[PDB]
Formats: C-alpha cells, sequence, structure tokens
C-alpha cells in the first residue's frame, strides 16, 4: 500500500466512524506529519452535521 492510498483510507475512516478500521490504520502506521494540512483540517471540520 502507498502513502496516498493510506491517507485516503484514513480520510474515509475519519469521515465515518468505523473504529476498528481507524484502529488498524493507526496501528499499521501513518505519516501524521503530512496528513494534517490546513485543507484536510478544513474538510474534517466541514463534516459536522447541518
Amino acid at each position: 500500500w502507498r502513502s496516498f492510498h493510506l491517507e485516503a483510507s484514513l480520510m474515509d475512516a475519519l469521515l465515518n466512524d468505523r473504529p476498528e478500521f481507524v484502529r488498524l490504520l493507526i496501528s499499521h502506521g501513518l505519516s501524521l506529519g503530512h496528513f494534517l494540512t490546513p485543507m484536510r483540517l478544513a474538510q474534517l471540520y466541514s463534516a459536522a452535521p447541518s
């Protein structure tokens, strides 16, 4: 698996709950240094229900 594929998987795992997927993703290891760009923070904040 590549960096962008894992980043997209973590993106979906943050948009939706899926705690087991979240657990496995961070357990396997991510960047956490390039995953926190302001644009990504923006779509994370935009996920709040209306």
